[PDB]
């Protein structure tokens, strides 16, 4: 990738990479349980704190594609620095949701979407650009300046 | 983004953001289960409706990648008026098998397959440009006016 | 896309095409455990063929989004190749990983982290050029 290009999504890779990152913990905190105890051949059903971490994990799992749809839909678009923030604030969002869906009883996080706002921004800023680009596509042009 | 290139992808954004959106709806018809399902907090086993709405669009869930994979893949290696209207397509049995999942009850329609022959397509797609780019780039370059003596 | 840019990524759309396929064939292994025991619901334990299968399956699906994301971005960041022979490694651990989650009376093997430092690589080769970037951007 040439030097420059890079840099219109370096911010969106990073993020990316902190999501990553913080989508193995996630999947780190599963194993824990996964240890546990019986967990030998990877059983799924232990309850508690193990049924509330793969819940709790399995959920961010069906977000994250949708997630990252949008993440870059919407910073190459438009925008891009705007776009790769809202993703950072997404990951902590993601972060408290998933922390929030512990335990100790209580009804915990029981929401299975949680991003909501930030990813219908994302969304809009994708719908905004697309539709921009329209524009640009027919009167961007046009102009016609028969300079005769 | 240069005005030029958004011009080969527009498409395929829009479908995805339908896609994007089409994929809200799926993780929303399951949150309305587990509040109806008077309770606490948030299981993998509860009732019949929701046992049926969770799995239709945990299924979906596990589609998206790959979907998403030939879609693009597909949109960029060769032709994306076609690809983008195929993932559409896509999108469409999408809503058909969510919706025939749990709605009726009815012993046609469960598995976790949905379009088969429509990411087999985008598949060809793909495989496609990924094998003509050979032949530009081995002998889309030969031409023998080199034999001009 | 233009022949040139189509070169410097070739390697992970076909990497990637291969994990599509071979996605499918997990996705399938599980379609063949279902239809003959019932469930018009699959979310309870089911038949142990069936249960380990679709727990296999459904093991892989969470990990291909992490993995794609680091197989371009490693593939991009930082140059095709490596990049894309890693993304080929991970396709075979993960084959045996899922295939290793299927016999029957075997000791199954667990642990849904599959590929720690496969991926943990492409991850590298992607905070690689994301920081050589940043120099090449100052220091040029
Ligand atoms: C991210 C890295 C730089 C590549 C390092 C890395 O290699 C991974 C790590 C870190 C750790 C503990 C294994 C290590 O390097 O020592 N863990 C555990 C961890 C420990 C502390 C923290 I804070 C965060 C995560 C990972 C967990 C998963 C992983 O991929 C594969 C994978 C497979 C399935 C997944 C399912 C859902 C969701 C994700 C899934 N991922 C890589 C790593
Ligand atoms: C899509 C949007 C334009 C950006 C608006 C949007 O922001 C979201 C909406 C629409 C909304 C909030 C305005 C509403 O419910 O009324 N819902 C509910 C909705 C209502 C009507 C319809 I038809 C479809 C969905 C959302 C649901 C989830 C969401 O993200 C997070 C998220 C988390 C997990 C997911 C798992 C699978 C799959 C997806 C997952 N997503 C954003 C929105
Ligand atoms: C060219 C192509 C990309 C392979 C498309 C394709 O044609 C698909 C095939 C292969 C096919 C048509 C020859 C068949 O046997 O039915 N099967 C079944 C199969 C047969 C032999 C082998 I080895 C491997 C898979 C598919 C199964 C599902 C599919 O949708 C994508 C898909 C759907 C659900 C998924 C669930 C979890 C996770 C991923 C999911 N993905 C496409 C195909």
């Amino acid at each position: 990738m040439d030097q420059e290009t890079v840099g219109n999504v370096v911010l969106l890779a990073i993020v990316t990479l902190i999501s990553v990152v913080q989508n193995g913990f996630f999947a780190h905190k599963v194993e824990h349980e996964s240890r546990t105890q019986n967990g030998r051949s990877f059983q799924r059903t232990g309850t508690l704190a193990f049924e509330r971490v793969y819940t709790a994990n399995q959920n961010c799992v069906d977000a994250y594609p949708t997630f990252l749809a949008v993440l870059w839909s919407a910073g190459l678009l438009c925008s891009q620095v705007p776009a790769a923030f809202a993703g950072l604030m997404y990951l902590f969002v993601r972060q408290k949701y998933f922390v929030g869906y512990l335990g100790e009883r209580t009804q915990s996080t029981p929401g299975y979407i949680f991003g909501k706002r930030i990813i219908l921004f994302l969304f809009l800023m994708s719908v905004a650009g697309i539709f921009n680009y329209y524009l640009i596509f027919f009167f961007g042009s046009d102009f016609e300046n028969y300079i005769a």
